[PDB]
């Protein structure tokens, strides 16, 4: 499927929404960075 939400992912194509990306997090970790207009 497709992850959310500063959830952990690899590919950008792992993140769900319309234009979403995956990048890093903050503990070097790496998250997604949808952009879903709701929430």
């Amino acid at each position: 499927g497709c992850k959310g939400q500063d959830a952990p992912c690899s590919k950008s194509k792992d993140c769900c929404g319309e234009a979403s990306m995956c990048s890093k997090g903050a503990d070097g970790k790496k998250t997604c960075m949808i952009d879903k207009l709701w929430g």
